[PDB]
């Protein structure tokens, strides 16, 4: 439907599920093995910055083996790359993304558990393999109809590097901007596992509200809607932030109190909410770490480390693919979806 989807014999019965940049998705089903599955069309070819992520997400979600990663069933493009314009992706199908559902759904405190295990159980892994989400919000977030979670869209993935993380006062970032950590406005490149916690923990506010917990309307007004909520650092949480024109901006903010969880969330569980401060706390070497959130007392029904797996091996360094042209890419890209090839 609308332009071309060339999914060829095996996907039959295309219907329209959503698109956006680079991309379209539309589900069809799998003769091969008679289920129904959802397919992404991908045109990065164009220039650097799409066959970027789409190298990335390739060979992450290709190593990647998680219940609640989404992963890659199949890729399906031309059998040579002077023929290769798109690149399809088969992945499993989800009924909806938890976007979707708090646009019109109330979560019952089980689910809002439930589903807060569920991403923390995924990023666990991610993390365990030295790799930063890195762009962890609602519609990144899928799930099925009996509530199964796969966090998908790696694109903005990057393998962790804490000891180049940091940067000067306002710098360009490019993830969404309600779930950027305060750390990223002051002083942060986003290179450090704490990055996806803070999301995570935008998450589980908006879950416990169906509204965003920071909206901010553009680049600044993001870390005045947190402070607006956290309060002022403390001193001690300022003295972590050496860059001056980074702690002069707050120094020159009016002292402003911190908003309680339970004002904020009157019907939320005690133990969710502690939970919530853990993973919205303002400095990042103090914010609490993946595998703590799950040993945390709210999800003790579900918390079983011999039951959350990690990855078996990490990626060694940060992918070189930065400043590498749209040639050697779309090589790499096509070099990374033979696998798939009957040719193979
Ligand atoms: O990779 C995915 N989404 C991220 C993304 C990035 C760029 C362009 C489009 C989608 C993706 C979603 C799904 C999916 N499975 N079941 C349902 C979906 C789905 C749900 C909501 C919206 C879309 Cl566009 C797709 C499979 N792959």
């Amino acid at each position: 439907r609308g332009q071309v989807f060339d999914v060829g014999p095996r996907y039959t019965n295309l219907s329209y599920i959503g698109e956006g940049a680079y991309g379209m998705v539309c589900s069809a089903y799998d003769n091969v093995n008679k289920v129904r599955v959802a397919i992404k069309k991908i045109s990065p070819f164009e220039h650097q910055t799409y066959c970027q992520r789409t190298l990335r997400e390739i060979k992450i979600l290709l190593r990647f083996r998680h219940e609640n990663i989404i992963g890659i069933n199949d890729i399906i493009r031309a059998p040579t790359i002077e023929q290769m314009k798109d690149v399809y992706i088969v992945q499993d199908l989800m009924e909806t993304d938890l976007y979707k559902l708090l646009k019109t759904q109330h979560l019952s405190n089980d689910h809002i558990c439930y589903f807060l295990y569920q991403i923390l159980r995924g990023l666990k892994y991610i993390h365990s393999a030295n790799v930063l989400h890195r762009d962890l919000k609602p519609s990144n977030l899928l799930l099925n109809t009996t509530c199964d979670l796969k966090i998908c869209d790696f694109g903005l993935a990057r393998v962790a590097d804490p000891d180049h993380d940091h940067t000067g006062f306002l710098t360009e970032y490019v993830a969404t901007r309600w779930y950027r950590a305060p750390e990223i406005m002051l002083n942060s490149k986003g290179y450090t596992k704490s990055i996806d916690i803070w999301s995570v923990g935008c998450i589980l506010a908006e879950m416990l509200s169906n509204r965003p917990i920071f909206p901010g309307k553009h680049y600044l007004d993001q870390l005045n809607h947190i402070l607006g909520i956290l309060g002022s650092p403390s001193q001690e949480d300022l003295n972590c932030i050496i860059n001056l024109k980074a702690r002069n901006y707050l120094l020159s903010l009016p002292h402003k109190n911190k908003v309680p969880w339970n004002r904020l969330f009157p019907n939320a569980d005690s133990k969710a909410l502690d939970l919530l401060d853990k993973m919205l706390t303002f400095n990042p070497h103090k914010r609490i770490e993946v595998e703590q959130a799950l040993a945390h007392p709210y999800l003790e029904q579900y918390y079983d480390p011999s039951d959350e797996p990690i990855a078996e091996a990490p990626f060694k360094f940060d992918m070189e693919l930065d400043d590498l042209p749209k040639e050697k890419l779309k090589e790499l890209i096509f070099e990374e979806t033979a696998r798939f090839q009957p040719g193979y």
